[PDB]
């Protein structure tokens, strides 16, 4: 059996890998070495006791890893570095991990030699897993993206500002609901008295989230205007697919909603070719187990394409799916999925499967 640390493990990330490892029983298939940065179990920045190990699996974050994976690699080691952490993404040396779509480029670079696999960014990920069959039979020119995005993707601490926030939103008018008689313009005047106030927590989004939405997540990049949110439709999706030579143009808007674990998209997909819908219907679906075709219908999409359904799921539904005003080669889908899992744990237990096995 492989010699497996795990670094990072108590964190969000890392907390929903350890829900997901016990629930496959995946820790009866390799040597668990728990590793903690606490000075208060190994120590993470112990390059000895890591250097002793097969694999290496952190949640840990950035600035763990641009720390200790420098000086690990200096040191000779030949095991291999799966990663949570966007930190390594981009490097050469490095494969972005989504077995159900790219199985074939994670086998070629375990022959190849290549020892960092890390996992993509949620958005990108959650987007593959729904419409990957439309990649696969290179049906894609072009993908204008517009995003509902989930408040766990920029932390713990974010959930319970949004949390927090809808609660003095409501707490704000709170008699006044209770009243069916009551006005409702005065209601609304009490609630935008409280999210605009002093006192309402802002402190971790810079700007209020319930009741309201931000257009803006991560840093400016002022090359092409996007945000480095934005920058990785393009960037990553290319990498998973093995596409940098010949990218496909996967560019749009990224926004932050109210909504706590599950992140939702909607898509313009622009075809290569005019192929009938109850087809491209049967494309979608058979790509993987975990894809949901959820057929345009109201009382079927209120209740499969929510938040409120997916969350904590592996399931990926996508519908709306319809041919736009644009032309027949125009489509339109909207998907749902957990950011968590997906998007963040569930690619890195399934490489880390595959390495151990």
């Amino acid at each position: 059996m492989k010699n497996v640390g795990f670094i990072g493990w108590r964190g969000m990330v890392g907390s929903v890998l350890m829900d997901r490892m016990s629930q496959e029983n995946d820790f009866e298939n390799l040597n668990p070495v728990f590793f903690t940065t606490s000075q208060a179990l190994k120590s993470a920045f112990d390059i000895e006791e890591l250097k002793k190990l097969d694999i290496i699996v952190t949640c840990q974050g950035g600035d763990y890893t641009n720390e200790v994976y420098p000086k690990l690699k200096a040191t000779g080691w030949d095991g291999y570095w799966v990663d949570a952490a966007s930190a390594l993404r981009m490097k050469d040396d490095a494969i972005i991990v989504l077995d159900p779509v790219n199985q074939h480029v994670i086998s070629e670079g375990l022959k190849k030699g290549i020892k960092t696999f890390v996992g993509g960014n949620c958005t990108v990920s959650l987007m593959l897993m729904a419409i990957g069959g439309l990649f696969e039979k290179d049906l894609v020119e072009w993908i204008s993206v517009a995003t509902y995005q989930a408040a766990s993707g920029a932390g713990a601490k974010n959930m319970r500002e949004l949390l927090s926030q809808m609660g003095l939103l409501e707490q704000a008018v709170s008699s006044e609901l209770k009243d069916p008689a009551s006005s409702i313009l005065d209601i609304e005047r009490k609630v935008t008295a409280k999210m605009r106030a002093d006192n309402f927590p802002t402190d971790n989004f810079g700007a209020a989230l319930g009741g309201s939405l931000i257009p803006w997540i991560d840093k400016l990049l002022p090359e092409t205007g996007q945000t480095k949110e934005e920058w990785r439709g393009y960037a990553e999706t290319n990498k998973i697919l093995g596409l940098s030579d010949n990218p496909i143009p996967v560019d749009g808007l990224c926004v932050r909603i109210g909504a706590l674990r599950c992140h939702s998209q909607a898509f313009t997909i622009k075809l290569k070719k005019d192929l009938p819908l109850e087809e491209i219907e049967q494309i979608i679906a058979s790509h993987n187990e975990w894809v949901k075709v959820i057929p345009n219908d109201k009382e079927i999409t209120l209740r499969e394409l929510t938040p409120a359904k997916v969350t904590g799921t592996l399931s990926v539904p996508v519908g709306r799916l319809r041919k736009l005003a644009m032309g027949p080669e125009y489509l339109a889908a909207f998907t749902v999925g957990d950011q968590l899992l997906w998007g963040a744990a569930e690619p890195v237990r399934r490489i880390l499967k595959q390495l151990v096995a």
